[PDB]
């Protein structure tokens, strides 16, 4: 809020924790209408302020799914990323959709500090810990840009970008799965200047999109990120909403996901994901997070959005 006071709203975290059960209905009205550097500042108040660890006594007197969100808004950016990318990091099926949504989201100097962090935290690196957990191929893109050896000059480089898309057909025919040099490079290497352009020459060196393509040679995971670099790369938050779309949508909810990316863009996009909704969902994002959540859990997810319409 407009002039903040960790201290005097924290004592009211507290006043509002106070005696058996707690008023969790205005945590949302304190909580979530900080930004997160407000958040860990009231983090410091109440620390001195009180004296127990908050982040603890949220965590010892709330709910389930009401636990996993306020700790995601109450989780610091960086360690929002490296503490998720851990926990999606293995299990079954690793939650390779967030290892896809962790990745092809963040810009190279964002992945690399989360990568000193997940090294640091625990003890060994995300390559590390993705080169068992993951597998394969679909590996390769995760190790190369977990990496972040990534192009940042926005600059076109006219002849090896036209060069590049004439390769994105050599190793487009060969399922995107041959020679492992372009696939891999070509998306998880040079600018999105240099990036974008060629996919100005793949739409005319091959008549159909570098999109449409990715989808009809390539197949599983490996495409989920090759795909989602170019979605990241074209638009953002029209991911971060196919994302969402793509929790919400189904049998039941696919909460952890829709989770993790409400908490996380909130603060980046969020009024800009909703737009790529309305137009490519036909309808808004809130209404979407309406019927398909409960009580101050979808209260609060109601303002990581910011409203209707």
């Amino acid at each position: 809020a407009s002039g903040f006071n960790a201290a005097e709203d924290a004592q009211t975290l507290r006043k509002a924790m106070k005696g058996l059960g707690t008023d969790e209905d205005a945590i949302i009205n304190v909580l979530a209408y900080r930004s997160t550097a407000q958040r860990q500042e009231i983090r410091t108040a109440y620390k001195t302020t009180i004296g127990r660890d908050l982040m603890d006594d949220l965590k010892s007197e709330l709910s389930g799914n009401f636990e996993q969100v306020i700790l995601g808004m109450m989780t610091p950016t960086v360690l929002y990323d490296v503490q998720e990318v851990r926990k999606a990091m293995k299990g079954a099926g690793t939650d390779e959709g967030c290892l896809i949504e962790i990745l092809a989201s963040r810009t190279p100097e964002e992945i690399r500090r989360i990568n000193q962090t997940y090294q640091l935290q625990y003890g060994r690196s995300l390559e590390d810990d993705i080169r068992s957990d993951t597998s394969f191929m679909f590996q390769r893109v995760l190790v190369s840009l977990s990496a972040g050896g990534r192009d940042e000059s926005n600059y076109l480089d006219d002849a090896l970008m036209r060069q590049d898309a004439q390769d994105l057909y050599e190793a487009g025919e060969k399922k995107w799965g041959t020679d492992e040099v372009k696939f891999l490079t070509v998306l998880c290497s040079r600018n999105r200047n240099h990036l974008l352009h060629v996919f100005d020459e793949y739409k005319r060196i091959a008549q159909k999109d570098i999109e449409q393509s990715i989808k009809s040679e390539t197949s599983g995971s490996f495409e989920d990120a090759l795909l989602a670099i170019v979605k990241c790369m074209r638009n953002k938050s029209a991911y971060f909403a196919e994302r969402l779309y793509k929790s919400m949508k189904g049998l039941g909810t696919d909460d952890d996901t829709l989770i993790r990316v409400m908490v996380s863009r909130a603060e980046i996009d969020m009024l800009d994901i909703r737009a790529n909704f309305k137009r490519l969902y036909g309808k808004s994002l809130y209404s979407f997070i309406k019927g398909d959540t409960s009580g101050d859990y979808r209260k609060v997810l109601l303002i990581l959005c910011g409203g209707d319409d």
